[PDB]
């Protein structure tokens, strides 16, 4: 066994409030723990959407009672709330910002209402970006005309990774996410997953998308899994909403990556631990870890055990590697396949005094 | 009467070789002259499109023979031409960057062809994007990128005047181009237009778009026709090809706005005279002039005399204003409606003297 500390995943869909029929804040902190995460950073997305202070008081109650590890949720920027969430900022994750189409009625439709979040937005929290292709170099240039940094989520394409490689050599205060469907997933999956299954946003790339990304694996900040629950009817559906699950696999696909030698264990700490706290200023969690078993060979089955998404794009693949236990601020909180934490154990990092975001005082 | 300099469109369409029934060197150069234009800079986007010397040549020699106001040609930026245009590209208006769907094949798909080009043309030689609403973002990131200047033609929305005009204010090296259907046309006159007709690329925009545009004005360096023609047939039939014949309208329009004072002669010559010439390094012509009678009122035809295009979107407008007689290099070129140079007359201006683009010499 090896043990690593508390892993974070830093782009999380819980569905509560809303679409708790995909998933609520117990099953998907469930989820998380059998994944070996720790501490997850929901996304605000829901319904309703979590855009002003009241959806987020509603939202970290519901958290507070439904999450069985850590969290902190995001604030979504709408066309309506710029200049409106200074109260509030600081109690959250950060900004999330929906630029492209995707499983969202959030989408900014002008460059200038991004402007305005970024001039409004106060400059020390973190804003994350949904920029797909091109929207990675739109959302860059706002970035540099408000003179602050931007994190860009999922990044899919060598179009995207390659940007962004520009962006860091020219010094650019810039940085990224990769999910595990993007580094293990491809067109040619989508044959055997059908054209619902393969709904995701951003779709999957090429098998030459897939190997840039790997070549710049130095480029990449974090992993994060976006887990993206929706049910089997749903995605079989006429309307297939884009999205996977993902918690509960991320850890044992990048566990056999690193049992190939197609990265280090010390590449996958700094992409799962170190940079989505640095990042995001999360707090460290005291009396936590993971101890994984890097020998078991399996076979990902149909569904996970947790998600009520119940499927999975990974189902067929062989791994090599599990989460044999979590311990979560000095409590056994999974073993083997059980969950050992009650609903509501997790509590809201951005209220822990080690949790809020340092700043200059007032002038 | 008045009289002006020689005044210069720096975006037309003339449609040779390839699309002759539309419009050819000799008659899209008479409307020019009839619209007080005597010297234009041709769209690369014809077929074959001018993407390679031996294209360039070819339209170089049908220009020669056919133009009857003097020309510059411009390249083609495509998936394929980055690094190949080095020795005939001083012989060029500049390079014309496609980012979005529009009359042509050679859209790039992404930003790292962009960043190529940027990176391969002579630093410099003016480049010429077509960017729509994000796209001019991503497309100024990658001009800082790559630490060099670009140009937006056609800039049609509030948002997209808004951004330049933030870049301007942070001492980005942008200069931008707006078209006369963009400060005279809006969806009111989809109505009126038909869907056909109506097809343009920016497409028309909300009123609210018209007046910003008016609102910053001074953040326009040119005015341009982004003269486009095609036939009423095509226009009117299945699959519309998106643009407007604008060059023998273009001035009438200006010059009515001129007499309501929403702007002044002056802000009409900065832009279609004194700043075209030094963003794209155009040479001055000798004994060349333009008289303009601002007293007569007449109202647009439903086709200007010239154009092959045989159409125009403003069918009914009432002007005031109008073009009396041109003079080109010592020559009567146009009176009253008879344009006195044959095809042939014009020149390409890359190859006078005064029309080179100085440089540093060789390292
Ligand atoms: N990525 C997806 O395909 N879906 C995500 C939304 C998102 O991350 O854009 C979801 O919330 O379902
Ligand atoms: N603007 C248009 O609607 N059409 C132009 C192309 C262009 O300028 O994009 C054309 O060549 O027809
Ligand atoms: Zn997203
Ligand atoms: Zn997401
Ligand atoms: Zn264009
Ligand atoms: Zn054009």
């Amino acid at each position: 066994l090896v043990r690593l500390p508390g892993l974070i995943d830093v782009h999380v869909h819980l569905r509560e409030p809303g679409g708790t029929h995909k998933e609520d804040f117990a099953s998907g902190t469930a989820a998380a723990l059998a994944g070996g995460i720790t501490m997850v950073c929901a996304m605000p997305n829901t319904r309703p959407p979590i855009i002003d202070a009241p959806a987020l008081a509603l939202a970290q109650k519901l958290a507070e009672a439904g999450a069985r590890c850590d969290f902190a949720l995001f604030l979504g920027a709408s066309s309506e709330n710029a200049g409106t969430l200074g109260t509030v900022a600081g109690s959250a994750a950060g900004l999330k910002l929906y630029l492209n189409e995707t499983f969202s009625e959030l989408r900014l439709d002008s460059v200038v209402q991004w402007m305005e979040h970024f001039e409004t937005w106060p400059s020390h929290l973190p804003i994350v970006a949904h920029a797909e292709q091109q929207t990675v170099a739109a959302v860059l240039m706002v970035a540099q005309l408000t003179q602050r940094s931007v994190h860009i989520c999922h990044v899919a394409r060598k179009e995207e990774i390659l940007l962004i490689k520009a962006a860091k050599a020219r010094g650019l205060p810039v940085t990224c996410t990769v999910a595990p469907h993007h580094l293990f997933l491809s067109h040619d999956d989508l044959e055997r997953l059908g054209p619902g299954k393969g709904e995701v946003r951003p779709e999957l790339g090429s098998r030459q998308d897939v190997e840039a990304l790997w070549e710049n694996m130095a480029v990449i900040d974090c992993f994060a899994s976006d887990h993206a629950p929706h049910t089997l009817e749903e995605k079989c559906g006429s309307r297939p909403p884009p999205g996977f699950p993902g918690l509960e696999t991320m850890l044992p696909l990048l566990l056999t990556a690193v049992s190939e030698g197609r990265l280090s264990l010390d590449d996958l700490l700094q992409r799962l631990h170190h940079n989505p706290r640095r990042i995001f200023h999360l707090p460290p969690q005291e009396d936590t870890y993971v101890e994984v078993d890097l020998e078991h060979e399996w076979t990902i089955p149909s569904h996970m055990p947790f998600s009520k998404a119940h499927w999975t794009p990974f189902e067929g693949q062989k791994v090599k590697g599990t989460v044999r236990r979590v311990v979560l601020r000095g409590e056994v909180a999974y073993i083997d396949g059980q969950v050992l934490v009650p609903p509501g154990y997790g509590q809201d990092v951005r209220k822990w005094p080690q949790g809020a975001v340092p700043q200059l005082p007032p002038s």
